[PDB]
């Protein structure tokens, strides 16, 4: 599944609904592995809408149980990130993830 463990809190209130655009923060990293990708250095804010499969599992039911501003590390199993095939060229077979997430905006 995916684990949801909080680095910062966020209102406790406001949570994505479905269809919404989540706007956040993301660093990767397979687990006790490389880092593979950060918005953060990129300077800009990855944004996806909620409920459509735009995004692996783990981030679907993740960043749902998210509030606006929580900062959180997000593990993920291998069946809600890319399984026995892997991401081509980026994620191994059978990859366990780690992301950390801030929830910044809905739009
Ligand atoms: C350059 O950076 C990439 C993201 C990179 C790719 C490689 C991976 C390691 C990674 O580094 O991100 C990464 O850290 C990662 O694993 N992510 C990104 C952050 C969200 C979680 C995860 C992910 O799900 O990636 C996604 C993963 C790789 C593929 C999906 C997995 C779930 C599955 O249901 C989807 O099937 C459809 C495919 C990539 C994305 O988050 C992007 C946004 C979404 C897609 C490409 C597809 O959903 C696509 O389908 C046609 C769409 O509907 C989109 C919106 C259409 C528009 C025009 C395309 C935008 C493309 C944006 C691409 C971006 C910013």
């Amino acid at each position: 599944g995916v684990q949801v463990e909080t680095i910062s809190p966020g209102d406790g209130r406001t949570f994505p609904k479905r269809g919404q655009t989540c706007v956040v923060h993301y660093t990767g990293m397979l687990e006790d592995g490389k880092k593979f990708d950060s918005s953060r250095d990129r300077n800009k804010p990855f944004k996806f809408m909620l409920g459509k499969q735009e995004v692996i599992r783990g981030w679907e039911e993740g960043v749902a149980q998210m509030s606006v501003g929580q900062r959180a590390k997000l593990t993920i199993s291998p069946d809600y990130a890319y399984g026995a095939t892997g991401h081509p060229g980026i994620i191994p077979p059978h990859a366990t993830l780690v992301f950390d997430v801030e929830l910044l905006k809905l739009e």
